[PDB]
């Protein structure tokens, strides 16, 4: 019936850090994946009132999307990369979840999904 508040982006309580793996997920791995012809509906929160599903954050209780991952990585408010990893991951499963095997919005998930472990597994060692 009615959005959640979106996911935090920013908070300037917690501490940062820049690392060649974070920059390699904002350069490389989220550029790539944004770009995508089956990006678009990640690129924002699912809003679940424009898109009359009143029962998405009824079954969906950690929202993830690729603008908040990026804001986030933009902020840097990823200490670790595997934060960041973590948050594609609940972004895919949430999509796997909520909708159905076959259904057209998770042919795309999977589609992004096999690019994204692609460009993690050439993930640069922190140096
Ligand atoms: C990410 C996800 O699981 N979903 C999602 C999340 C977001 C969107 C979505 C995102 C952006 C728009 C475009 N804007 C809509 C509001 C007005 C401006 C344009 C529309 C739908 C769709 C969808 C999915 N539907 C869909 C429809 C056609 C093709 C592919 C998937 C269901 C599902 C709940």
């Amino acid at each position: 019936s009615m959005n959640p508040p979106p996911p935090e982006t920013s908070n300037p309580n917690k501490p940062k850090r820049q690392t060649n793996q974070l920059q390699y997920l904002l350069r490389v791995v989220l550029k790539t994946l944004w770009k995508h012809q089956f990006a678009w509906p990640f690129q924002q929160p699912v809003d679940a009132v424009k898109l009359n599903l009143p029962d998405y954050y009824k079954i969906i209780k950690t929202p993830m999307d690729m603008g908040t991952i990026k804001k986030r990585l933009e902020n840097n408010y990823y200490w670790n990369a595997q934060e960041c990893i973590q948050d594609f991951n609940t972004m895919f499963t949430n999509c796997y979840i909520y909708n159905k095997p076959g259904d057209d919005i998770v042919l795309m998930a999977e589609a992004l999904e096999k690019l994204f472990l692609q460009k993690i597994n050439e993930l640069p060692t922190e140096e």
